[PDB]
């Protein structure tokens, strides 16, 4: 798989404060914006809400959470996404066998703690509950690929 420069990405951003005062382990949006940032990924900005907005008027829409876990594989950035009536949440997706073959891995922060924190070894399908799970939209930065040349 191709996705190392975003692994490392997501493991370097773990620890950065995008936004003053506000760790991007505790805040999924930051994180996604620190994880863009170090690959020169253009970015939609603002909260994870703000963020799912623009993905869906500036990304390419994936099919599935198969399709999103075969564009990471190929070296691409893929942004897990769903609005929520107050908070939505936002999870860089990663190469990696499919959660109960349906959910790919991923990373985040959230301010909910570890219950909505990805460190790689949790899919979307750990990270949003039940029902959130199976509506979970897949957009990915279809434009250049996030990996160098074999
Ligand atoms: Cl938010
Ligand atoms: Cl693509």
């Amino acid at each position: 798989s191709l996705d190392q420069c975003i692994v490392n990405a997501c493991k370097n951003s773990w620890d950065k404060s995008y936004l003053a005062g506000t760790p991007n382990k505790d805040n999924c949006s930051g994180f996604v914006q620190s994880v863009a940032a170090e690959l020169g990924v253009p970015m939609p900005r603002g909260n994870a809400n703000a963020m799912v907005d623009g993905l869906e008027q500036s990304w390419t829409k994936l099919a599935s959470g198969a399709e999103a876990a075969q564009k990471a594989a190929q070296g691409f950035l893929v942004i897990a996404g769903l609005k929520g009536r107050t908070y939505g949440h936002v999870a860089v997706v990663i190469s990696g066998p499919l959660y109960r073959q349906k959910y790919p891995m991923c990373w985040c922060g959230s301010i909910a703690g570890a219950v909505g924190q990805s460190q790689g070894l949790k899919s979307v399908g750990q990270v949003w509950n039940r029902t959130d799970r199976d509506r979970l939209n897949y957009y990915v930065y279809s434009l250049a690929s996030c990996s160098l040349p074999r």
